[PDB]
C-alpha cells in the first residue's frame, strides 16, 4: 500500500508548552504571546471537583497561587481570569518562540494533530479527528490535561482543541482554546460517559476517492443510491448520516474523479451490506474513517 | 486503563524541523539535512534523469565543484566550501554551523524496529509519521512526490537518534533508503532499474507485545488456556506470513511475560489462534487489527 496518515510537524506549537502548577496539581499550559492557557479545572482541590464553583474559586486565588515553568524558566503571573472552561494566566514575559496563529472551532468529522505532553513537556505526536460522539480516541498515554490540537495552514497554527480529561473508555474530551466544550461533558469529577459512537461516513466516502485516485478501483460499480436510501441503510451500520453539505464538500472530488457522490455512495452501501469479500482498499481491510476530504485533497 | 484506546504517536519533529534544507544540483531538488557545519543528501541529487538508470557516482562527483551545489535554509543560501560521498550520502560542507543543531547521533536500525519519519518537500517539512522497517527492509511512506531526503529519526532525552534517510519509492508504492552512513537498508541500489521488494510479513514479536500490553491492560477475550513449542509456533506462523520467533525474540518479551504471569509461548498459542479465527469486528486496546509497529522497548516502558 502507499497513502500513510500524517500529524502535523509540530516543532511551532512545541515552543509553546509551558508547566502549570495549582497547589498539588499539575499539567500542560499553552504559552501564547503574555498569556499561558490550560484547563481551569488545575485550580480544583479534592473537595473542590466534586461541585465547583470556578469562576468564585478562581478571583479569590492570588496570581502567585499559580506556578508556570519554561523549561527551568519561572514565568510570573500577573494576573488571571477565566473564559468558559479555559484558565487565561497573564504573565510578565511574551513567549519570543510565539507563532501565527489563531483560535478555531472544528466540527465532529474534522481531522487536526495533538501534540501530547506531560508536565509541559512534549511527548510525542498524532492525527486524529474528533469522533462524531465528540470525544477524541486516545489513552493516558496519549497525553495528559492541557495538551493541545493544531492545524497548520501555511505558517499559521490554527488551535482547535485543549484536552480536559480522559473517560475510561480510552478517549478524552475537551474543549476549543475559548473554553467551550466538544459535547456534553462538565469538567467535573463525576460520573460520565461517551454516547455511542458512529463512523464518519462523509470521511470514508472521501478515502474511498483516494483509493481511486491510487488505482485501487475494484469496489467501484454502475449504480447510484439516493442520498435518503444511503441514510437508511448506513444508520443501521452505525455510520453518521450524510447531509447534503457533506456531498457539496466532496464535489472536488467527484469532478477530479468522475465518480459522483452519489455514486460512490452506492459502493459504499455494498460494502456495507457485503464486506470486502477478502478484498483490500488501499491495503487495509479496514475502511478508513479520519482522512477528510480536505486531508485527501492535500496529501492526493 | 494506562494503554485502553491508545494510538502510536510520531516523536514531537521540532528538533529536526530545525535541520531540515533543501539541496539543489543542476535540476535536480530534493531535502537535505543540516547538522553542525554539514549537510547530509542522497548522493542522488547528482544524477540527471539519464543517470538513474546506470549511474557512475564516482565520475558524477569528480566532475562537481562546491559551486555547483545550490543549499537553502529558508531564504538564506548556505556556502558550500566542500562535498564527500560516502556510500550512498553525500556530504556538502558549507561555512555554517546550524544554530538549530540538537544534540544528535547516527544509528543503524534493525527491522521491526520503530522510527519517525519528517516528511519533508523542497527543504520543507510537510508532514510526520511514526513507521516500523519491515521485514523485507522498506517503510510503508505517503503519497510522496519529491521527499527524498526526508529522515527518520527516534529521540530520548533530546538526543535525536537519526537512523533512516528516504531514497526511493519502488514499483511497489513503499520505500527504500539508507542510514545516515549511506548504507541502504535490504538489498537496493541508488539505480532506477527493476528492483522488487520482497514479500512483506508481520512483526510477530511486536504482535507479542501488544497482546501483553492489551492484558496489561486487562483486555483478555483472546487468551487461551494452551501453550507451543517454539518450533510449532513458527510453523503455523510462516504459513500466515508471519516472521519467525526467535529466542532472542523469546527473551525480549520476559519481562512482560513476568509482568502478567503469562509464559511466551503461552500467548503465543493465543496468537496462534487469533490467526486462526480472525478478528472480525472485534477490538484490542480499541483497534480493529493486530498492531505489529510498537515495539517491546516500547511496551515494557510505557507499562512499567
Ligand atoms: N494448528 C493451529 O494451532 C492453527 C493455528 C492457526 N490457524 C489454524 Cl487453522 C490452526
Amino acid at each position: 500500500s502507499g497513502f500513510r496518515k500524517m500529524a502535523f510537524p509540530s516543532g511551532k506549537v512545541e515552543g509553546c508548552m509551558v508547566q502549570v502548577t495549582c497547589g498539588t496539581t499539575t499539567l500542560n499550559g499553552l504559552w501564547l504571546d503574555d498569556v499561558v492557557y490550560c484547563p481551569r479545572h488545575v485550580i480544583c482541590t479534592s473537595e473542590d471537583m466534586l461541585n465547583p464553583n470556578y469562576e468564585d474559586l478562581l478571583i479569590r486565588k492570588s496570581n502567585h497561587n499559580f506556578l508556570v515553568q519554561a523549561g527551568n524558566v519561572q514565568l510570573r503571573v500577573i494576573g488571571h481570569s477565566m473564559q468558559n472552561c479555559v484558565l487565561k494566566l497573564k504573565v510578565d514575559t511574551a513567549n519570543p518562540k510565539t507563532p501565527k496563529y489563531k483560535f478555531v472551532r472544528i466540527q465532529p468529522g474534522q481531522t487536526f494533530s495533538v501534540l501530547a505532553c506531560y508536565n509541559g513537556s512534549p511527548s510525542g505526536v498524532y492525527q486524529c479527528a474528533m469522533r462524531p460522539n465528540f470525544t477524541i480516541k486516545g489513552s493516558f498515554l496519549n497525553g495528559s490535561c492541557g495538551s493541545v490540537g493544531f492545524n497548520i495552514d501555511y505558517d499559521c497554527v490554527s488551535f482547535c482543541y485543549m484536552h480536559h480529561m480522559e473517560l475510561p473508555t480510552g478517549v478524552h474530551a475537551g474543549t476549543d482554546l475559548e473554553g467551550n466544550f466538544y459535547g456534553p461533558f462538565v469538567d467535573r469529577q463525576t460520573a460520565q460517559a461517551a454516547g455511542t459512537d458512529t463512523t464518519i461516513t462523509v470521511n470514508v466516502l472521501a478515502w474511498l476517492y483516494a483509493a481511486v485516485i491510487n488505482g485501487d478501483r475494484w469496489f467501484l460499480n454502475r449504480f447510484t443510491t439516493t442520498l435518503n436510501d444511503f441514510n437508511l441503510v448506513a444508520m443501521k451500520y452505525n455510520y453518521e448520516p450524510l447531509t447534503q453539505d457533506h456531498v457539496d464538500i466532496l464535489g472536488p472530488l467527484s469532478a477530479q474523479t468522475g465518480i459522483a457522490v452519489l455514486d460512490m455512495c452506492a459502493s459504499l452501501k455494498e460494502l456495507l451490506q457485503n464486506g470486502m469479500n477478502g478484498r483490500t482498499i488501499l491495503g487495509s481491510a479496514l475502511l478508513e474513517d479520519e482522512f477528510t476530504p480536505f486531508d485527501v485533497v492535500r496529501q492526493c
